[PDB]
């Protein structure tokens, strides 16, 4: 459908818009390139491990690789919906969001290739709860925006993408990687990637907070919808976490070899904490 | 609609894919930031000009600013269509394409703001032929891909976007800027931007060539469609060029002051040459 006119011909970019500022920060802080990371030491670590210890890191990598690919594809409808609404500054920012996720897909795929498991199909570590979030709910909620860009639909998309997938699962995954592999002194290239990912993620979550809060600001009754959509996905979040935990408790060999005291209770409480903390970053009033 | 699985969990990125290589080149060669460009000398040049000379550069800037905004919005459906087809490497590359165009929108808008014409509505320099391409045909052809991703639709979208808008109009515009303002020693910040834009554009055009050629490779009869879609838009291309030329010939004061011999015939032949050259980068056979 036709353009009526163009903001940057009639006027200029809104230089003070919060998403324009976030866009500027993303260009400044987003120079990293997965292709520059040295994975040579990761190859050697992984080869040195036994079959049993080798398996241990794969479930978390399986979760991340599919998750990065899902969001790369599933962010496009949000960019379209906001473009149609004429929110140019949000679109500018979303180009950095999409390009970030592309590099995240690239980072985990380079690690898989480097350590010699590219040919292995890691879908075996996606349980039913994971599939519900990443194979189904995420794409349903985002694709909806093509035909329905009501405040209800936008809130649900932002909640599932930014507050659950990124703000709850991804954040807890970064924490888990550091608690286990950083302590062991294993997989330095991967952990360097994880640090860059964690920094990009801060902006992604802030876009979701901005989006949800500007809709709640119009009608405080959307606050209840946000809470409800958070709670709907909790059982799948914790059902995936419990599955990973249970795989971890059965495959102890890595924790024994590296003298790691993997506290699964601490990791569980971190996920619960992340979830409640995201809930609290949205104000009912304002 | 649900994901069936994920390429980077089952396998890896296709490291040898042409669009993966182009994506790698884009990350290496796309570090520039419009926010770093010094426009202080451009402000002074523009202030030093008289009202008559001031007007002279505005029509070309008006064309570019709207053009950059249109493609930023209108590339999204191509990314979606290729994602739905499972072309992950093309999607990775398109994140760099979209982010490039965002910086291009930003560059011209910063120049407008800097030289003191942000508040001026430059839509007055968009004639009917321009509107036909940028307000109508471009968004029609791209939005079609949401509901129709047939080889016919993809070829038409790539032809209008990459071969006409970028490969014919944008390229001739970069050439025009250099022939006029670079010779005058005017607007150094802007010309620095134009150099970065011209470098990004090389990748954008290569994506269009790749896309059109891989469809023609399947059925040489799509070649005729490509030619036909090129020819359909020619009258609007040359109708806009003739309008700009005619504005240029009426406002001679800048060319006189800076001792510039603006050869409008040369600029016209460059557009004609660009158009035929794009036609020839697609092989009917292969
Ligand atoms: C064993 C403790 C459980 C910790 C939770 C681990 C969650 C794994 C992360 C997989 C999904 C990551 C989603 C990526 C989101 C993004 O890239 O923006
Ligand atoms: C006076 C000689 C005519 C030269 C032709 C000038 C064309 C102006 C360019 C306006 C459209 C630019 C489109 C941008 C495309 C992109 O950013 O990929
Ligand atoms: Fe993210
Ligand atoms: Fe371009
Ligand atoms: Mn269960
Ligand atoms: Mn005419
Ligand atoms: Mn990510
Ligand atoms: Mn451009
Ligand atoms: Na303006
Ligand atoms: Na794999």
């Amino acid at each position: 459908v036709h353009h009526d006119g163009f903001q940057t011909v009639k006027a200029t970019i809104d230089w003070e818009h919060p998403m324009f500022k976030l866009y500027e920060k993303a260009k400044r802080n987003g120079k990293w390139n997965p292709a520059d990371i040295d994975f040579s030491q990761d190859q050697k670590d992984f080869a040195s491990l036994t079959s049993e210890e080798k398996i241990s890191a794969l479930p978390l990598v399986a979760g991340f690789s599919a998750g990065e690919e899902a969001v790369t594809l599933d962010i496009l409808p949000m960019a379209h919906a906001l473009a149609r609404q004429g929110r140019l500054e949000d679109v500018l920012f979303l180009t950095t969001f999409m390009h970030d996720e592309a590099k995240h897909v690239e980072m985990f795929s380079r690690w898989q290739q480097a350590v010699g498991i590219g040919q292995m199909d890691l879908s075996v570590f996606h349980n039913d709860h994971y599939k519900r979030i990443f194979y189904e709910a995420l794409p349903e909620a985002m694709n909806r925006l093509y035909a329905d860009d009501s405040p209800e639909a936008v809130i649900r998309a932002a909640t599932v993408y930014n507050m659950i997938v990124e703000g709850t699962l991804a954040e807890s995954g970064y924490y888990t990687f550091r608690q286990i592999y950083k302590k062991a002194g294993l997989f330095p290239g991967l952990l360097q990637g994880i640090d860059y990912l964690n920094m990009d993620e801060g902006r992604h979550i802030q876009f979701g907070i901005y989006t949800i809060q500007r809709i709640v600001n119009e009608d405080e009754r959307y606050y209840e919808l946000f809470i409800r959509y958070m709670d709907e996905l909790w059982p799948h979040v914790i059902g995936y976490v419990d599955y990973l935990t249970e795989l971890g408790k059965r495959q102890q060999q890595l924790a024994r070899t590296y003298a790691l005291e993997i506290d699964y209770d601490l990791l569980r409480h971190y996920v619960i904490k992340q979830f409640n903390l995201r809930k609290k970053q949205i104000s009912r009033t304002k």
